[PDB]
């Protein structure tokens, strides 16, 4: 059972509360779209981890690699190359839109935004950097001072040079011009801000494609170009973070794939890693030279390492054999109408956006009001665990309490329908 008290016991005593509140049962098995607890009762896993597992929760393809190098190749001094990380590094180049040419391979996405943060500053000599003001990029400092989602509030200054700028979001516009919400203008107006508080040292724009801790908050269409030409007018790198919708979550190997616009560097972490600590970064051929130019240096512990090279470039291969970036529209289509249903169905649900297999639904207290929903989100989250789903509901000021649904790459149209079932039972009965 669950309850194991010298369990409990043991865990109150010695651990550290990072924020949030633990899952009352004990996870002891993980498989496919399943974990399970104490007593065995299977749960789907509607948030393949924390983002992670794309390919399911211990896939044989990747148990298969990993003890296949923890034996044979483990981890090696910076200084020394092997084959995982170079063709790892090359698998990148090739499958990452033209002009991404170098990779850089390292351990976490903080990791990865610090790297290309500190380098677009090197290649600049500017040091201001600009992000959204919903964005999660790590809890890492050059990486967290660009994070205004949460974590820069009771723990000192920020980091001198950034600045945010709102993030387009269509559900709740609020940037008029013509009884339309123009937010192509609104970048305009957020960037001449911008302008007047730069002391000209603006390096670079970091941006998700998909702003995940934000409330799962789309890029519309354009907008992707029109900040990217925003950087170029200022000799600004533009940054695209795809941790959590890079490598086909979103319907494309990367989402800026989709926009047609190419990052002066992309970022890479947590669906390359698959429930493993790798991550990565990558940049075209010149801004790496000049960067090295100007004696770039970033070392880790882990930086180069052969295993989790090895694990990444496998998880590359199942994506591509497997198909699993169509599987992502397949599969996300078909979630994405039952939730459509259920929008039909219940007037607590405002909204249905996302992409792909990251999917988001901001619950409302009125579908015509758009008044968020008090503790409603949350009631519906504890709900879906008891029937066994577990979810994930972020709640941001303004905006009502959203539910991040992200299934792994893998998922059975089968576990698609039953998380969906077990999600409207969850809303009758929290109403
Ligand atoms: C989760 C996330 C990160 C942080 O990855 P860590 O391993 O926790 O450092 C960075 N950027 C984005 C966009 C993320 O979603
Ligand atoms: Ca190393
Ligand atoms: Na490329």
């Amino acid at each position: 059972l669950n309850d194991d008290a010298t369990f409990w016991r043991n865990a109150r005593h010695h651990l550290v509360r990072y924020g949030g509140t633990f899952e009352p049962m004990i996870i002891e098995r993980a498989k496919g779209s399943f974990v399970y607890d104490a007593d065995g009762r299977a749960i789907l896993d509607f948030t393949s981890g924390q983002m992670s597992a794309v390919l399911g929760h211990c896939h044989p393809e990747i148990v298969s690699v990993i003890g296949e190098y923890a034996g044979k190749l483990d981890h090696l001094f910076s200084e020394m190359l092997s084959r995982p990380v170079v063709d790892l590094a090359t698998r990148l180049a090739n499958i990452t839109p033209p002009g991404l040419d170098r990779a850089l391979l390292l351990s976490t996405g903080a990791e990865s935004n610090e790297a290309a943060i500190r380098m677009a500053k090197l290649v600049t000599g500017k040091y201001e950097i600009v992000g959204f003001a919903q964005s999660w990029h790590g809890m890492t400092g050059a990486a967290a001072s660009a994070t205004y989602s949460a974590g820069r509030k009771g723990v000192g200054p920020a980091a001198v040079g950034s600045f945010a700028i709102p993030a387009p979001f269509t559900y709740r516009p609020r940037f008029e011009r013509n009884g339309a919400y123009d937010y192509l203008a609104e970048l305009d107006y957020a960037f001449d801000l911008i302008d007047r508080q730069s002391s000209g040292n603006l390096a670079a724009f970091i941006a998700e494609p998909i702003l995940s801790s934000g409330g799962i908050i789309e890029l519309p269409d354009g907008y992707m170009a029109a900040l990217k030409r925003k950087c170029e007018a200022r000799g600004m790198l533009l940054i695209l973070d795809e941790a959590q919708t890079g490598v086909g979550r979103t319907g494309t190997m990367f989402a800026c794939q989709r926009d047609g616009v190419t990052p002066d560097i992309l970022t890479l972490s947590k669906t390359l890693g698959a429930g493993l600590p790798l991550a990565a970064i990558v940049t075209s051929a010149a801004i790496e030279e000049r960067a090295h130019e100007l004696g770039y240096l970033f070392y880790t512990t882990h930086v180069s390492d052969p295993l989790p090279a090895a694990v990444g470039l496998r998880v590359l291969d199942v994506v591509q054999r497997d198909g699993l970036v169509a599987r992502a529209n397949v599969m996300g289509d078909r979630l994405r109408r039952g939730l459509l249903d259920l929008m039909e169905r219940f007037d607590c649900i405002g909204d249905v956006r996302g992409r792909g297999l990251l999917l988001g639904v901001e619950i409302v207290k009125d579908r015509r009001t758009k008044e968020p929903a008090d503790g409603l989100g949350a009631k519906i989250t504890r709900e879906c665990m008891n029937l066994g789903l577990s979810m994930n509901i972020v709640q941001l000021p303004g905006m009502g309490g959203v539910f991040r649904i992200a299934p792994p790459l893998t998922v059975s149209e089968d576990e698609i329908d039953l998380g969906l079932s077990l999600l409207g039972q969850a809303i009758e009965r929290a109403l």
